[PDB]
Formats: C-alpha cells, sequence, structure tokens
C-alpha cells in the first residue's frame, strides 16, 4: 500500500501503478493536506521550471503540485481520470462544432496564461494526447507541463529556436486533428519528409479535409512558416469563430 512520501510529509506514494512508459511511470499518490488522490510520476534519470510550475494554477491547465529529485525525478500532478482528446477522437470518431469551439477556446486560454507568466512558459510539446478532459460534459486541461525539458513542430524549432508562436503552430495542428480525426502529415512517413514539407511551407494534406471554412481559416494562420505572420493568441481569440458562441 503506502511506500514513500515527499520530503515534507505532504505527498504519499502508493504501490499501485496507474500508468507506465518508456521514460515515465505513474503511481497513485495522495496529497495528505487535502486527502485528494494525485499522480505520482517517476522519471528515469528543471530548476527554474519547477519554480514556475509549482505556483501555477488555471482552470485549463493540469495542476502541477511539486517536483524533486528522489534519492529518479518525481512530478506530482493532478490526476486526470477521463482520458485525452486523442482518445476522445477515437471514441466518438468525430468532434462536433459546439465542442470544437469550446475546447479550442479553452486550450487557447490555457496557452495564453502560460505565455503571460513572467517569465513566459512555452509548452513546446502540445498535442491531442496531452490535452486532458475533465469529463464527458466538461472542460479541457493542458497537461505534461514539466516534460518538454529532457508533427506539431514549427519549422524554426529544427534550428533549435522557439518562441511563444510554436505553441500556436501546435494548437493549429491540434485543431486540424480535432477537425479531421487523423494524424497530420500521415501522408508522409519519416521525419525527414515532414521536415522538408514543413520548411518549404507545404501544408499537411489533411488540411483540405476540413469541413468548416472558418476553422480551416484558423488552422491556416496558426501554421504559417514565418512565425511573425502567425496569429497571436489575441488574434485567434478575436476571430469570429471564437467570438460567435
Amino acid at each position: 500500500k503506502a511506500v514513500g512520501m515527499s520530503n515534507d510529509g505532504r505527498f504519499l506514494k502508493f504501490d499501485i501503478e496507474i500508468g507506465r512508459g518508456s521514460f515515465k511511470t505513474v503511481y497513485k499518490g495522495l496529497d495528505t493536506e487535502t486527502t485528494v488522490e494525485v499522480a505520482w510520476c517517476e522519471l528515469q534519470d528543471f530548476k527554474e521550471e519547477a519554480e514556475m510550475l509549482k505556483g501555477l494554477q488555471h482552470p485549463n491547465i493540469v495542476r502541477f503540485y511539486d517536483s524533486w529529485e528522489s534519492t529518479c525525478i518525481v512530478l506530482v500532478t493532478e490526476l486526470m481520470t477521463s482520458g485525452t482528446l486523442k482518445t476522445y477522437l477515437k471514441r466518438f470518431k468525430v468532434m462536433k462544432i459546439k465542442v470544437l469551439r469550446s475546447w479550442c477556446r479553452q486550450i487557447l486560454k490555457g496557452l495564453q496564461f502560460l505565455h503571460t507568466r513572467t517569465p513566459p512558459i512555452i509548452h513546446r510539446d502540445l498535442k491531442c494526447d496531452n490535452i486532458f478532459i475533465t469529463g464527458p460534459t466538461g472542460s479541457v486541461k493542458i497537461g505534461d507541463l514539466g516534460l518538454a525539458t529532457l508533427e506539431f513542430m514549427a519549422p524554426e524549432m529544427y534550428e533549435e529556436k522557439y518562441d511563444e508562436s510554436v505553441d500556436v503552430y501546435a494548437f493549429g495542428m491540434c485543431m486540424l486533428e480535432m477537425a479531421t480525426s487523423e494524424y497530420p502529415y500521415s501522408e508522409c512517413q519519416n521525419a525527414a519528409q515532414i521536415y522538408r514539407r514543413v520548411t518549404s511551407g507545404v501544408k499537411p494534406a489533411s488540411f483540405d479535409k476540413v469541413a468548416i471554412p472558418e476553422v480551416k481559416e484558423i488552422i491556416e494562420g496558426c501554421i504559417r512558416q514565418n512565425k511573425d505572420e502567425r496569429y497571436s493568441i489575441k488574434d485567434l481569440l478575436n476571430h469570429a469563430f471564437f467570438q460567435e458562441e
């Protein structure tokens, strides 16, 4: 049952796996202050990040509680219990527009909150499989916050630059995915071809299978090659699609 705890007494680790992975293993934990079940994640072997993340909360971000090197790296986060958008697109095969609008707006608010922190937090790895649902009739939360420090990649990331608009580019592809139920650039196979398509400004083929013209418009301006022409999240949130309902 209970096998470990954080340095102060706050978080208790249970010997019951709730998730595995090639780098990250997740256990039932308990926040003994509030009696709330949390995710105790151990990574296989972060200063300034933990700092930002520990004191962060927002309705569209998975709570980050704490992190420390155990003597593996431990991350304690909110426990999400309803799967991700990616599993949601498998379950229901499509996403209808009232939901697409609402959830995409929420992703954008969560991103905007990250970018407006001082210093800005750049997610750098947003995809449908790390956006988590609160419930079937509920809202979304952006997860895997602490993990980008160890396709949805804006072209400039290949020359190891990145800036806020790299999240906009990945949001674009997320929305594209949510509006198509398929992995963008799946007409490609390897990374090298996606690299060539992207850095010559050649869009995913799936772009042409977006039924709502306004949504197609939005995806288009998120995924521009030059980043200074990409929509700001301010621009995006003022588009008719998001201002309508």
